[PDB]
């Protein structure tokens, strides 16, 4: 099938977001592991795999629509130097996803591509959950304190890479 | 620990190659799936996961050596538009790996970092096997003919993405 | 026990034939593997193991007869450069086995060494089976054509060594 | 087999380190247990057993090379009086192992004793990992604070020797 | 891939030595069986199979490097006529392997073929182990006496081929 | 049998001390439960049961020796109103057990009642263990701080009676 | 708890013996393995582990009594060059343990430390049993003769390190 050019442009920009999120989350999780925050690392790693799945889903749809998935381009990674900065870095990307997909979904349905819209509706709900998780962590750090919060991210006894 | 700066530059160069290989192979697998070569696509996808593992292994070592893993850089993807071109594209990056790692391993041992050298020795063996597979497929296409080779890459009956 | 000196000379000639057949078949199977004909390679390797078993059985009898097994001597290997040449090379040694064992068996039963004769009767029937297999493959290549026959010797998707 | 005299001297020096690390680690873990840090004690004990295993592996190779394993000599134990001191003491012998084995490995490979080299490459990798665990715990204590870190090393309810 | 011409020459000489050791060990084991040393025979036969596996591993590497495995040449068998002579025979060829592979591994690494070096490092370790076993048996025969040693090589009651 | 009058006096004083420790420990555990220190409560309750078993063992021996177990007398309970006070309370009575049983065991043996001595030796060992636990907890509260220590005595989320 | 200073000195002296017996026994078992006496080596290794267990038990008690376990000091190893010499060497340290612990036990009971006494009574019983095993083997060698005894310490077929 031939996809609509604007829908393909949109799926491709979202693809770039996902490939960027894969790297950002993956690296965060590895850095978290290396700092001793092994319990938190497991969770960030899983976020990474969800992004891998998003990238795949989008690639499929781009191919089905006879487009060219862009695996060449990445956005700028935000590599945080502390737990708080890492949550904010990943929060920043998730909110860029909303800014895009909120009008994006509406644009797909105007173009009468319900299937693309539904696919992006599913990704949006997944990213809204990530946002929810991240925002709650930053809120928890505020309530517990950085030290105390970080203590909930290590195993007993603390472990390593 | 502090890694030797030339060793880390080499580990990061290799990391970039792995990240590039992940994208190249994964896209190739998806494209093979969409063309109906679903049997071949399963194998190419597995090659992609092996690169993901290489990236991870290298990332760990760079961190242990207190370096900064570069997840920002990719090399240029070669996206082939036929099966032969895809094998040739993937073969071209595996050969780049050899050119890098062959003197690389010797440099690591000279710098007295035998652990990073063994890590790269293991990746090198893995990539030599990928080379062997790819060169054998290009040979087989010559022996069988493109059509008949391709016919061994579809299921019974042929399927789709 | 003292074996008859002509029977021991015969048993040793055949052992040399088996030791040669072990190498020829084994190397053919490894070659086939490296060409991508992995399915065919499994069958040639098994013919190798059959020859290994013949060599052992003969070895045993030579020893029981207080002879010296010759493990030093090999005949000339025919190392084929194509599937057809490999079948022909392997067929050529099986035919040499026939020329030897057909009068050989009669000779053993003349020397009143029935047990060695039965030993060789068993080997002869196994080699007649290999001849049958080989002759049928050469016929099949003529019926199917080289490429099409070879395509039945790869897996789906084609693999390698 | 007669081993190279310099290889043997190196293997024996490393043996002495292992025997020392056994006692230091074992005693550390026992002290940790008596302080109530029973969860951390299990990890420290395990490090002990890893050292016992290195001692054994080296002993075997010294014997295979007709040398005399030195079970008489120990280095100076550093017995720390605090968790931080203990990590620092154990870190200090692991760094001594690096300074020995990094040129040690190159020396074995020069003497053309690749088997001894490989054995020490494996010990090196193991000790690099202890170093990584140790430096991560010292960093964690700085991020969490001594009291909070310590509370991750007791069970719920806190236990004892 | 095209292997280095000098490394292929080495791998091929190693292969001749393995093909020779298969024959030597195998025949020794059969001879041991016919003398009644059936328990010892089991162990010698296994050594034979280990040599078969080395021959295989080397063949695969020669083929991956586009070389021609030499299945035609054998070295001179040393066929011992007593247990002591057999251990000496077999020890003789294990030592020739060392003479060859100690500088060989160094040469592979200089040629920047780490993978072939690693393959030979593995074989070297395996042969060092054979040497250790063989040297131990010859020393045990000295300690126990030939009769008494031999008595530990038969079953209860002694069996036969 | 008729026990020695002096050993019976000792066994009976020991019995009073056990009956007292049952009550003290049991009440402490219940109090700990009502404060929310439910994980700590489990351990204190078990200490109570151990004291019940000591009381039983002593009763049986007094009866076998035709004595009159004194189930009427208690010593003064020390009921602490904080965790620290409770450990101190319980430690106080374990130390009184030592004061009594150290010369007691010596006295049984002088009276030639080895069996009663052995029985008390077993109790002494059990109490030394209680002392070790208690002393460790008081030292841990010093290291961690009262709040932090107490936090290791609650479940997640904190529970109640 | 504060242990009696003389009890602590005795426990530490015995600790030194154990640490020495660990090394002597372990090395003996490794040497026995390299000589081909692999069946006897398994028994000698086990004695080693028993010594490790004594070392641990003593360490625990020294710690419970707020002493400093001495992991720095070793006595002189007697490394025997023959099976008979090894039994004699190991017998010589077990007899040193008797000479220490026989008055040691009486001294603990005088200091009214019955728990330490019991712990050393248990070690004494264990070492009395090693002494019995050791003196029985020396007697057996005299009854069977060295060669014949030795042949009961190898497997069938004789093995190696
Ligand atoms: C092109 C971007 C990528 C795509 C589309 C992708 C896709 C996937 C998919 C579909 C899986 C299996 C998911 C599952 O069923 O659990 C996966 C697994 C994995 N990926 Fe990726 N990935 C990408 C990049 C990366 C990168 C950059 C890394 C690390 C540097 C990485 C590391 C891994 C690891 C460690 C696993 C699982 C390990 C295994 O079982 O092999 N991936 N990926
Ligand atoms: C050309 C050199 C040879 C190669 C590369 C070779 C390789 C092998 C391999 C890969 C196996 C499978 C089992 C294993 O290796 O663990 C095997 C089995 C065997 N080989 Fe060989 N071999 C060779 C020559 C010989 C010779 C000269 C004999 C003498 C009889 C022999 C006797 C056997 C026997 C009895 C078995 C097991 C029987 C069976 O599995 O059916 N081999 N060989
Ligand atoms: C002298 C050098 C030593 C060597 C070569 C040595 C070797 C070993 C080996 C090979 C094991 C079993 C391996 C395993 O289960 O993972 C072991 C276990 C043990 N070792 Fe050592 N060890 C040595 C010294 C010590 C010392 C000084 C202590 C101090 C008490 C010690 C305490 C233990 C304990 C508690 C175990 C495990 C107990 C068991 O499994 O029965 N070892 N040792
Ligand atoms: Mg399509
Ligand atoms: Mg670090
Ligand atoms: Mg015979
Ligand atoms: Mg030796
Ligand atoms: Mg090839
Ligand atoms: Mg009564
Ligand atoms: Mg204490
Ligand atoms: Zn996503
Ligand atoms: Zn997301
Ligand atoms: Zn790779
Ligand atoms: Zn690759
Ligand atoms: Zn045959
Ligand atoms: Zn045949
Ligand atoms: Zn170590
Ligand atoms: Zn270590
Ligand atoms: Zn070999
Ligand atoms: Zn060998
Ligand atoms: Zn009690
Ligand atoms: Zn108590
Ligand atoms: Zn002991
Ligand atoms: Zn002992």
């Amino acid at each position: 099938m031939q996809g609509d050019p604007d829908v393909l442009k949109l799926l491709n920009e979202q693809l770039t977001s996902e490939l960027t999120a894969i790297n950002q989350y993956f690296l965060h999780s590895k850095m978290q592991d290396n700092w001793g925050f092994t319990e938190l690392a497991e969770h960030t790693r899983a976020e990474s795999f969800e992004e891998m799945r998003h990238a795949e889903t989008i690639t499929d749809r781009i191919l089905l629509l006879d487009g060219l998935p862009n695996y060449q381009r990445l956005f700028s990674l935000r590599v945080g130097q502390t737990l708080r900065e890492q949550f904010e870095a990943d929060l920043a990307i998730e909110y860029e996803v909303l800014e895009r997909l909120k009008p994006g979904i509406v644009l797909c349905r105007e173009k009468q591509d319900a299937t693309s819209a539904r696919l992006l509706e599913q990704i949006l709900a997944d990213e809204e959950t990530h946002i929810d998780y991240l925002e709650t962590q930053l809120q928890l750090m505020d309530k517990l304190g950085d030290a105390l919060y970080a203590a909930q991210c290590v195993s007993r006894p603390p472990g390593s890479a």
